[PDB]
């Protein structure tokens, strides 16, 4: 395959760094051994995450347009939108947010603190709620020119790009360590991310070691997402093969009870990473990601002495709009 | 000098990036060559920040005295607090943490975002003083069967408090050698002091302790200053700075910090504002937005020389924004 | 009948007052009747409601028995738990309120405004305990009871809703009684809210007396019908027999309706929402998500599917319980 | 004098209970008898309170002239405005509230509960922030004719007709009692509340008695308009004579620190008086007015024996504005 070919616009710091959980990984019985790639530390630009490394390659074809706004789109507590629109304010363009209630979930000042506050800040335009075309519309009649940006990035033609690049990033790192990962856990709900990883790791044969970890709690819809996505990708990038059913695994027992809402076990999860590696992970998707990993490691789903590289995929802030479950701890 | 003697035990990715500021500068007239240092990223501990960088050279000791717990104390959205529960939890020791209100701030959500919220998660004993509970502290832990390592406020007042950031110097003269240049000045947001202490002593080195300026944020200009002197002189004997420091080498502009500690004013806002909206640089209301606030003025005055090129030290504190919420309600 | 027989201390302004809801009756066709007893304007201490009703039979004893605390329980926005913590002030007796959430909602503010702010204003000593801590189970409780008397009070204790006690169900037998009289100036049926059961027990006792047990529509909003049933007509039953009423409650009065209790007690359904929101701007009267807001659903929705024959007077009783607006303010950020 | 030349629009239950407070009274020495005049029970729409007993004298007109909007005016927890949209949903009238914030505070949930949670769920279409007459015009525009309703109902020809009322309601009641107060205590802001109650009792010599305690922390300009609305008003009644200056009595040593915002002796007020009475004060009104005649008798500025007769004018619902510093009592 060539990546290559693909312009990318750097708007992270570079590689992202590859942490060892010893504490973690010693604490569930040392027959595992954890490892996290922080993709949730790769930029100054708001915190980043998983999205701003999507974002590098669609920028490009953005400032090749020659448009001047980014438009996208997600849940009150959406971190691909604080990415955008700090994107957007560091490449001196206007940015309009549609984010809708996308989560069965009341609190006091959900759409005032964590992600949504930032993208205020930033001075984003957000539009609480079709919607989705009347605010590009809204740009075109306003003068502008919009680039759409679809949720999370994922269903675009350049949505995949981001993700092969990070098959491509660990490979370089397994040969500065000296040692492959056996596994990737990585959370899915648009599918880009797992769609590029799977990709770029069938490249070398492991794009059934992407185990993806569901936090939509619609396991179907975001299974055929990655598959789908993940097929274009590897037609742009040109992976001399088809993607199999086989080469997508979507771990479906942690996504509940709904999209942005934790079950007990994904409290547990966030607490007992964060308190032995200081790692913190959220209630919608990395403390899930992160629920999974932990579980497959105590049920031994794991072989004995494999290497399991956790991708952070950020989201952190979010935790601002659960304030209350947290009180105590 | 020698900062080499000291240890120093790895908690953040290593140097902090330099980023130009190009949009902000244009804005300002183009006329000063603004840059930032970004210690706010520097690690993946709960975000990390300036005293992250300050405790990489006290845990040798903690753990070289064999303490079980890592004991702070702070404001209800101090970053310092935040980051001590992060690094206990990351060396696998317990954290007791006092925190107090340091501020006449009463939002709804004040003590339970941000911040605190985070230590709590990190497994902390946060203790909220009513409304000795240091001391109470430190004993709670001897009682229980544990020692601790006691980080005064902010880890400044410390022996080893001032050694982070002499190491930030040192860091940025390898960085001018790559970037064939030396910046003209560096901002620095300063409260309980030893980050800008340990600054002073590390350009004093090449003659720039003078060139660090210091923005008060703790809205009691005098007592910072003073502690950032004496702080500055203890760690520059520390390290066998070749050179002392003198009052004229601590610098501390008193003109953004109102109206009181952890409270922003107007200036603060519209910085944060103007930073976030040509950066993509977020800034807090209690200490970075206060700081920015003081550089954009500098340059709006004219007060930096025409080229000069300034390099702003981003501390960290953006989680601390969500305990103002309601002031950015609508940006 | 006698109720005459039990002491009553006043906590009341005096009789509630009972409103038409001519608005509303008119928007839903006019063919049904609707007026309101406003129980939620009873007091003037701090805002009241049915349980301040109740514990009017109840004070008398603790008064005898010389206690000095007064020991209540409830979830974090129990308005049960904030009229104790008033009439507690109010009578000079101090106020241990056990707490825990009882509901699978986490607001930001939840325990923090409405009700449980108030009861912390008002002196009382809230213990409200952590999520997972469950004082059903390890019967805080009576620990809280013994703490009192271990510290040197005597606590009268005041079970859940006031409900499941002696003389729970005395006021709202009252409550029949001073409807009558009222009446002297009669309703057909009436609508109340039921969870903990001695507001709606009473009320089948008083109406009992007169031959209308089966006119009070009960709407239960604990979405735990076959309990709460069981707890009215056992409730009542009970008061009954303290009241001398010279019957036996039938299976059949106690009506309780189950379409409007969900999903769960505390939360409410779009249904909630849209009759507080209808009821408000008919008429002014506010209503809450966890109570009032689901028996106003109740009498809303039944006047609607014709359930009510055309000319009925439906009498809703108002409980209270609208301080908890304040718990779930992000449900109604824009109304 | 003639009150009842004016009609009067029932909003009330009828009369508002006079309450002893034994208790406060006890506590305080038992050298002076207070008694609270409930009018923040006075209502079964939204709470009501003195705002509700103003209003009833201005509805006949608002009818008289066909008005079907009702439009008013206050800061982000003003209580005036929640009664006027629950008076507008009870007469079947549209609703528009302009809400400025009027107090240099900024709590999280500020704009979302209490006061301005009931006014939206009313019905009412509040509209946060020349403000007042477009407001006006905007309603005209839409096909609809607005009653203006000003700040406090008070700078309105009948908002001072309400209070004189009042007065009137209160000898009636003395005479049940079998005795008169020789003092009221009332929380003065916008004025037409004590105005009302100067002019009232002027008619029988106590409009002295009135102790007015200002909330707005600028005394000057507060005592001149109650000054000039109890002038306005007594002219409007035809009290046989004109109001002066000493008429009117205005404490302003309990509206620290700024309007909006309580000092530490208003928050000891309001949890005496709660812990002694179960009666519940506010910050921004009544806890200043319950901490003025607390600090009266305290200092012994009312003569031993005296009868004070505390005005309770509401403003309860306020307090979930302020519930940080609440959050332990
Ligand atoms: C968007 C997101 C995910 C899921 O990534 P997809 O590409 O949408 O499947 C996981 N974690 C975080 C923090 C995210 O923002
Ligand atoms: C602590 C802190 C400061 C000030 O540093 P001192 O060493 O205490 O002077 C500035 N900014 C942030 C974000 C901080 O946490
Ligand atoms: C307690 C309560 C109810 C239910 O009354 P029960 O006697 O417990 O059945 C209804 N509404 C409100 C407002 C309440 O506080
Ligand atoms: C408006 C108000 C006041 C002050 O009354 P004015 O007539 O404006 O002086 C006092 N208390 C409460 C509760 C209020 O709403």
């Amino acid at each position: 395959m060539n990546l290559q070919r693909f312009p990318r616009y750097p708007l992270t710091f570079g590689p992202t760094p590859i942490q060892p959980l010893a504490r973690l990984s010693k604490h569930l019985g040392g027959k595992v051994h954890l490892y996290a790639k922080r993709e949730d530390c790769n930029s100054g630009l708001a915190f980043g995450g998983n999205k701003t490394r999507k974002l590098e390659y669609l920028i490009p074809e953005a400032l090749a347009q020659g448009c001047d706004t980014l438009v996208s789109i997600g849940g009150i507590q959406s971190n691909q939108t604080r990415q955008v629109a700090a994107v957007a304010a560091h490449l001196g363009m206007k940015c309009v947010l549609v984010q809708e209630n996308w989560v069965n979930y009341s609190d006091a000042v959900y759409d005032r603190v964590g992600n949504i506050q930032m993208s205020r800040i930033l001075g984003a335009d957000v539009r609480l709620v079709r919607s989705w075309e009347d605010a590009l519309e809204s740009v075109r009649a306003a003068g502008g020119k919009p680039y759409a940006i679809p949720a999370g990035c994922s269903d675009h033609p350049l949505g995949g790009l981001g993700f092969v690049g990070f098959a491509e990033e660990v490979r370089a790192q397994e040969a500065e360590l000296g040692f492959k990962f056996d596994y990737v856990v990585v959370c899915s709900v648009t599918g880009s991310t797992q769609a590029g990883m799977v990709v770029g790791f069938a490249a070398d044969g492991r794009a059934d070691r992407v185990i993806g970890v569901d936090a939509s709690a619609k396991p179907a819809q975001t299974r055929e997402q990655i598959t789908r996505i993940a097929r274009q990708t590897a037609e742009k990038v040109g992976l001399e093969r088809d993607i199999m059913r086989a080469d997508v695994v979507l771990d479906e027992r942690f996504a509940g009870p709904e999209y942005g809402l934790p079950n007990e076990g994904t409290l547990e999860a966030i607490r007992l990473c964060a308190r032995t590696e200081g790692m913190l992970t959220d209630p919608v998707y990395e403390g899930k990601s992160m629920h999974g990993m932990i579980e497959m490691v105590r049920n031994g789903e794991f072989p004995e002495g494999s290497r399991v590289l956790y991708a952070h995929l950020g989201g952190v802030p979010a935790l601002n709009g659960y304030s209350f479950i947290f009180r105590d701890g």
